[PDB]
């Protein structure tokens, strides 16, 4: 679960003390932040999914109080006002085409001082129309890059995945964000640390080219 | 000079109103910047580069009042406290070494709700050790782009080290030194320059620069 997520302590770092606060996961899937929050002291947390399925899995998991799942569309959220402390998302927001009006929902549905944590899919990523690794004439490994400042629906992981992602580049989400009466409080373009990589060596090529965005902001 | 950067008009979009505001321009060069912003009513202007002769060049260039220039590097910069309203950087700051100290100096020498605004190498640009296109699909391989340091691309035939930061490293300097991001943008020509310029396309592509502007 989060344990196996290379960009998870990184986001980690990022999130306010959880101990006492009100949390929404958009995007929750089986729940493994949820059940994170609450071991470590969340009030309450309300975990969103579009999956039926995957929130019953989430409910079974545990624990009996604390957790709510609901089924919720990101295209279409609808949040309380002034409900939470701070908002959670893990991989979800490149696939929201109208990010802008989920940043809107996300900021009145923040008490004052109230943050907003999540992870994308890095532009650096999402952009290329072949995205790929290239091996060069000396044998280096290089990421080629095109149509970096063409947003728009990408459907390079439709195939595969069955998603059709949507590329912003990096001042696009932030200037959203800022738009929205978020502050930026910390960016990061995910690197995996050298005691990481020693763990895990295939996280080597992630030095190269940044697989994730990782975006903290306060209302 | 400020007609032909390409960049000019996004990051002049970016700017507050100048009538008015003390100024400070950090790696001024010539003064392109310091005499558009002395000619458009900025009450002081002060010009800061590191070469002397390009000083004087500036000086010669007029005029006689409104603009002083002084030779300072930007790695060990000193700015009076609470004397600017107004920090202009044109694609200076991805010569300085330690970019938060710096960022520190301008935080302290803006007057409370003053702005900083600049334009740098992008990190996608300045990632390639030698950087350059790949071809029939125009593509602009990266290696490195997370490895931060010094980049000697044009060290041997300029004798300048540049060094690459990512976006969120700068992002995150601005923020800790105690500035409120207002803007990011990663510099795309818009199609009316791309028609008047066609060799502006290839920054669709990829971008060249960063602009940022914040306020304290």
């Amino acid at each position: 679960g989060l344990d196996g997520a290379a960009e998870w302590p990184a986001l980690r770092a990022m999130l306010p003390e959880v101990g006492g606060l009100r949390i929404v996961d958009l995007g929750c899937g089986f729940g493994w932040f949820c059940r994170w929050a609450h071991e470590h002291g969340a009030s309450y947390v309300l975990g969103l999914d579009l999956s039926e399925k995957m929130l019953a899995r989430a409910r079974a998991a545990g624990p009996d109080t604390g957790i709510t799942y609901e089924r919720a569309d990101l295209d279409k959220l609808h949040l309380p006002q002034d409900s939470f402390d701070l908002a959670y998302s893990s991989l979800a927001l490149h696939y929201v085409e109208d990010v802008a009006r989920l940043f809107r929902t996300v900021h009145q549905a923040l008490s004052p001082g109230g943050h907003f944590v999540f992870s994308t899919e890095h532009p650096i990523y999402m952009a290329p129309a072949r995205p790929g690794w290239a091996i060069d004439a000396e044998g280096r490994r290089t990421w080629p890059i095109d149509r970096y400042l063409v947003e728009g629906p990408r459907k390079t992981d439709w195939l595969a995945k069955g998603v059709v992602k949507h590329h912003r580049t990096v001042g696009t989400t932030l200037n959203a964000l800022i738009r929205s009466g978020f502050a930026i409080e910390h960016v990061e373009e995910f690197c995996p640390t050298d005691a990481q990589i020693t763990a895990r060596p295939e996280l080597a090529e992630e030095l190269d080219r940044p697989m994730f965005l990782l975006v903290s902001a306060r209302r």
